[PDB]
């Protein structure tokens, strides 16, 4: 099996916010450099890195090996740059277990990245021109990031037709939403999120020192009255700006290990692999998604599970869940998600996990995490947190 | 043991830019692939346990390509999918199905590449933003496919301190090309790449590789040298910019076994290197060295036509006898989709061994940032 | 004191993406300009001013006419503007005529030119930014040069609620077209062309013939077309003009100079006059124009020996047939601009031009020039012609 | 035959992405117009024409003269026009007295719009493609408006081409500079700019003062700056104006129809003078035309009450100092563009009326207004009353 050695995020910024200065790769380079550190494993002797990013334009040929050689790993680390949509972030997780499961490598690095925020914008028609009328500034974040290849909607609607199929209304929805904002902001004033976090920091433009060390949007100071007063976001729906997550800038990495490989090194890792799910299904059923098949092949009910974290792409999501999954939501999401933390795309599926880890500080053991992505696939990882 | 056997392979033809294939997006050029793979494989999708695509320039694509074009190649939702970006993309989806079948996690992969750089957008970096003062129109298929992130050149660049350094002249390198070019012609006429290209269907039909060009030497000697005013490389002894697309049907040595199977190859092995990026060659010794072999052992070789001067200094680091390398031409005269090459390479390798009823071969690609990757495989 | 027209030329018309597509607004002008004085025998030492129509100006630098001025051989001492008003070919000519009867001058170069091939597309957002979701990359052709500002439509629909106005049919706009091919072929293969037009020669080639002319073209071909720019109008791209590339310029005098200058004076402007009417009605504009100039000059219809109304559509000539009362064979005798092109701010330089040389191979006399613009502006000339 | 200023109104000058940043330039233009009618007694009825320049109109709409007619509530019976010479806002005005000599209108409205914070960038590969490689993002503003079309360089650089040429020095240079902003200043604080200005209301708001003044300069500040658009130059952001946003207009009759109807006209245009020169020679145009204008109208410069020399170089009012040989307290006392800004359009229609206002106030009577443009000279001799 795979461990899990060390785990480190970047704190998560606001869309045109407090990372807009500093490029997926950059956020990416510090993650992988501080997992390293975490782990006490130079980059000499890591045997491979795959990096999740959902929207790659203009970032530069290879972005995962950018990063890569920006935490310090030689020219020699292989490397490699994924795309999963959504579930990016964790899918290269996984992945990297599946190259070390067949034998190929014992020390990983595996993660997500995204800068939303500097995303660029296309020009479809300007390659072969436009001939005459007027053509379309594309929106590279909204059209290959967020955007439905084959509905055509914007995932929000995808959301809104959870929300109709399984009845979940739009007060519930927005319930979830301050809890995913209470929860946050007392685990962060508590510093649950130190063990995760690690700093940017970087000289700017002037000279400028910046540092950014805690996650941009929680919002303090929402109520449930405020929630409910927004106008729903893509559909005159139930979904709202409230209720979904925003767009943002964010990274995270980690070590991984077989289990071999960390004992002979004398690491003591912080979980350890049982196992891994996918789902795929019609593109409208986003929020429906593999826990449960991941449960059942190890002869599991959600009753052994101690924690879940199942990404908050929308509330609607992890509400599905519950109909589907049937879990106590006091086990699940336990300091807030994506609706108060934000989702740059890439990265979300890092987060998650490592999150889910460093909670299970109750000594804990058995954990799953699980996220939704475009395309209707879902990924589902199970750990044994020591 | 477990090992995986490629069942089935196929291919579209390479268009030129702007070309015959411009219309056709990439995720229907993988589609096409997609499909006819499973076909010639007789393997229904809805037993496809995962896909992976490969695909340098997903810009403008929409959500997850790889997905597209498995939907399009007639496989349920049901099956997995991810979309994968490393030059060697095409060709690195295809060992990294093999390990999740030697992971165990599945008997039953559809792999590949697809590429169309007809379709690569524009963008405006301050768009976003807001630029006063001039701005840049920017050539994302030119910036992140062909641009050196690390060095901030053109590829063309690193293929000029290629021939630099191993010495590698302007005459070898034109030999190579034109080379190139006729065993490319030669090989359509035979009709050698038949058994690869499946044709992409106002009707129309393209079924043949659009960019050989039948010509000698003296031509290219002409030539202007391309971001080198004083460099080896040419537009006559690189490859151009190119639409394509390539897919495998993979499958465990065992399941094949069980379906009654009888597959084009086995996989023997794999190798990565990497590099510091004004540097596949090193990674072919690394496979030969793991599997008890050497360079008289293997009876074919396809290296990937990045540049004449790639393949030039590969013989320089390996040794091999180029009359075993590249035998029915390369990119150069067949064009660069650069993320379906890796395909290509593996598959009309194992097609021309094929036909030689033959055995061992290896595949290998360069790839930005100076990575290399190479696979050893017994055909049958 | 009276202005006389001493000499004129054309640039041969273009097709959008055709024969001029590499030939510059300014450089289409600076030939036009170069031509017309040398066919009037006058330095450019000797001009007192010059005056340009372009209507796209748009990424053309700065001052247009000024760099035609410069290429036509003009020097820097000549003080040049650029005029906008689809009647700024003409504008330009009655706008020096009134200089020159202001006393301020006594030779000036007139004209228009348009390089409707050469118009940028435009990046509204670009300045400030997106942020975002799509933005537009607007065409400024139709933008700035086919769009009705007031009510937002494209010239089309002015066209058709003309036709709705008026009840032109839809078969008499095409006859109407028909006949403006069937002319303007006619003319240029017994040379008629040739007096106005000069040759475009350049090393990128030679220009020397009107490129959109069809001969091959009928009624069956004509009615079997879609309308433009609506479902359900009697516009369509036969019945109207397409874009187009050209230039067309005048040498100009008050009547005393040219005699002291012993010059032959191809025609004396008698007069002139401008209406601007609702932004709807812009067909009826002209008429109105030339209602008005020959109420001033003591004149009916019948004394009108030859009328030029130029062919925004054909819908406007026969909306002017309702208002003035001439004899449609007293009218675009050689064809016009649906059978030619509307390189737009170069159009009403050369319906003032062939409505003069036609007249002259007549033996000539009296003519009038009229032409509606955007905004439903109209204009007018009186020419007597030598 | 002679032509009259009856009245005249410009808007506030707006910093560039400023207060006015979000009003279009026909706006601009339709709020002056109709301010200029109403401040004349005169209903837009009965108005024969309209001219109105302006520099950038791309993306602007077709025919943005007539845009700001209608929006002045001129009727559609006026014909209207679109004008471009830097020196636009000026020339309406001379185009205009022309067509009233000409014996063609009595009744004309001129000026100048220009919104620099609106002009869009360009896509010049977007119509027939860019096929391959990296093309550009045009900035119209800087292309078409502020660069020449035949040395290929922005305007800054004739600006320097004039201080070298004719042995202008930096600190010179600044010590206009400073002037500039530190008259304009006590004019706007004195009320003196309440003549001319018209307030600007929108609801998305008010603005009726000119935002671009920076008290709170000195030399010091003035000599730390660095040289724009040439390493060597010696014309800095502090001694040339930026970029701005506005728009100014005026109410012009015949001097009988004027008598007519019972107005008492601000000024009488006595005659102007347009020159022509050398692309590199733009600071030398407006002083030739002024020299010219002078002696075609039997006068000296001692003859001259004030004059207004456009700023659009501090080198310019220096370089024709040498030519014309004005005393500098006799031009513009109330500051200029530098202080002001340049919203390119308008720039030539403010500075008429600045001088007309302040000759006014002083109840006196002969002033030049002049300007240089692109491409290298517009003057202007007026009589105030």
């Amino acid at each position: 099996k795979t461990v899990i050695v060390s785990a480190a995020r970047t704190p998560f910024g606001k869309f045109g916010g407090v990372l807009k200065e500093v490029k997926a790769a950059e956020l990416g380079g510090i993650v992988m450099k501080e997992a390293l550190q975490q782990a006490g494993v130079s980059g000499d002797d890591v045997e491979g890195n795959v990096m999740g990013m959902v929207v790659q334009a203009g970032s530069g040929q290879i972005p995962s090996r950018q990063a890569a050689r920006l935490a310090g790993m030689p020219w020699s680390v292989p490397s490699e740059t994924l795309n999963k949509v959504c579930a990016s972030g964790l899918r290269a997780v996984t992945l990297c277990d599946q190259m070390i499961r067949a034998q190929d490598a014992d020390i990983l690095v595996a993660g997500g990245m995204e800068s939303m925020s500097n995303i660029p914008y296309a020009v479809p028609a300007g390659r072969w021109g436009a001939r005459m009328g007027d053509g379309e500034l594309r929106d590279l974040m909204v059209y290959d990031g967020l955007t439905c290849a084959f509905d055509e909607v914007h995932m929000a609607v995808h959301g809104n037709t959870a929300a109709k199929e399984y009845a979940i209304s739009r007060r519930e929805q927005d319930e979830w939403a301050l809890r995913s904002h209470a929860r946050a902001a007392k685990a962060a004033d508590e510093g649950k999120f130190q063990d995760e976090i690690v700093p940017v920091n970087w000289i700017g433009r002037k000279g400028k020192p910046n540092v950014v060390d805690k996650d941009e949007a929680i919002r303090r100071d929402t109520s449930l009255d405020q929630l409910a007063k927004l106008a729903p976001i893509y559909a005159s729906g139930s979904i709202t700006a409230g209720n979904a997550p925003g767009v943002n800038d964010g990274a995270g990495a980690f070590v991984l290990m077989s289990e071999e490989k960390a004992a002979e090194l004398g690491k003591r890792p912080l979980a350890t692999i049982l196992g891994f799910s996918t789902t795929g299904m019609p593109a409208h059923e986003l929020a429906a998604a593999a826990i449960n098949k991941l449960l059942k092949k190890n002869g599991l009910t959600v009753q052994d599970i101690d924690l879940f974290e199942v990404n908050e792409a929308f509330a609607s999501v992890v509400l599905t869940c519950e109909k589907i999954v049937g879990f106590d939501l006091e086990k699940v999401n336990v300091n807030g998600g994506a609706i108060a933390l934000g989702h740059p795309i890439g990265a979300s599926g890092a987060r998650i996990l490592m999150t889910l880890v460093y909670e299970l500080r109750r000594g804990g053991g058995l954990g799953v995490a699980a996220i939704c992505s475009g395309a209707a696939q879902g990924d589902a990882v199970l750990v044994q947190v020591h």
